[PDB]
C-alpha cells in the first residue's frame, strides 16, 4: 500500500559528472548527496544504467566503469553491490565514433537507512544527448 | 514473501564458476534452494531471472577467443536442458608492443514461466578469463513476480 520506490535520472548540464536529478521518489525514499536513501528494511530490487560515447579513439587505454554501492547502517562501509567495466578502445581510428551502455540490477536485502550510490569513473565520456536514458532506481517487494 | 535469490561467484575457486549464497549482499529466501550449483524453484510462477559475468583478458593472444554465457532450465518432468538466455562474444578482432587489457561484461535476463522443482543454471565456457578483482561483478538471481 505504501511500498517504497524511486527512479531518478542524470543532469545534462553538469560539467563532467553524474548528478542524479525532476525526481520521482515515493513512499519514504530520498535522494541525498547523490545517494538513494532507503526508508525501511526488506527485499528490494535495485537497478541502474549509464551510457557512453567517444569520437575517434585515444591510444592511452580507455577503460569505462559503473558501480552501485551500498553504505550500510551496520558498518558505515561502501560495499559494492553491482559493477561492470568496458574496453571501447582496442583499435585507434578515419575517426569514427562508438557508443556503449552499461546496466546493472539485482535483488537485495536492505535495512532501515542504508544509503546507495551509483557512480562512474569517466563522466567526461557520458552520452547525455541520447534522450537522457541514464537512470538509477529502487523498488520494494 | 515471494521466492527470490541472488548469488554471486566464489572468488576462491579458479577453473569454475561456483555460486554462493552465504556471503555479503547475497541471499536465498522462501525455498529457493541452491544445490549442485543450481538455483531451484520452490513453486510454480512467473519469475524474473538475470545473471552477469565479466571477462578480463590481459591482451589479445589471438582473434579466435570466444566467450559464452547461458542461463538454462531443467524441468523435472521433461528433464532436458532448455536454453533460455544466451550470448556469444569474440572480444579479439586482432592481437594487441604491449598487452593492453580487455574487459567484456555480459548481462542476461528476462521473465520466464517456471514449474515447481526446476533447476536454473547460469554458466560459462572460460572461467579462466573471469574477473573477481572487485565484488559485484558476477551474480545470478531470480525473483518470483
Ligand atoms: N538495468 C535495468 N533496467 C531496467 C529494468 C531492469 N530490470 C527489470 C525490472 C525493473 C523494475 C521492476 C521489475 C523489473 C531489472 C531490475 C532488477 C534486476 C534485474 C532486472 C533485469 C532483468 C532482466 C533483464 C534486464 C534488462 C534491462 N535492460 C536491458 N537493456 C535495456 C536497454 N537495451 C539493452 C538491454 N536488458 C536487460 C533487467 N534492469
Ligand atoms: N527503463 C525502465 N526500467 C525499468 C522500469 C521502467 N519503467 C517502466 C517504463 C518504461 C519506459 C517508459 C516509462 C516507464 C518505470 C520507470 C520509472 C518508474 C516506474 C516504472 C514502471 C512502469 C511500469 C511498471 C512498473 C512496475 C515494476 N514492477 C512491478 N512489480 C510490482 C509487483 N512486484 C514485482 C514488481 N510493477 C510495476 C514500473 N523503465
Amino acid at each position: 500500500s505504501d511500498k517504497p520506490v524511486a527512479h531518478v535520472v542524470a543532469n545534462p548540464q553538469a560539467e563532467g559528472q553524474l548528478q542524479w536529478l525532476n525526481a520521482l521518489l515515493a513512499n519514504g525514499v530520498e535522494l541525498r548527496d547523490n545517494q538513494l536513501v532507503v526508508p525501511s528494511e526488506g527485499l528490494y530490487l535495485i537497478y541502474s544504467q549509464v551510457l557512453f560515447k567517444g569520437q575517434g579513439c585515444p591510444s592511452t587505454h580507455v577503460l569505462l566503469t559503473h558501480t552501485i554501492s551500498r553504505i550500510a547502517v551496520s558498518y558505515q562501509t561502501k560495499v559494492n553491490l553491482l559493477s561492470a567495466i568496458k574496453s571501447p578502445c582496442q583499435r585507434e581510428t578515419e575517426a569514427k565514433p562508438w557508443y556503449e551502455p552499461i546496466y546493472l540490477g539485482g535483488v537485495f536485502q536492505l535495512e532501515k537507512g542504508d544509503r546507495l550510490s551509483a557512480e562512474i569513473n569517466r563522466p567526461d565520456y557520458l552520452d547525455f544527448a541520447e534522450s537522457g536514458q541514464v537512470y538509477f532506481g529502487i523498488i520494494a517487494l
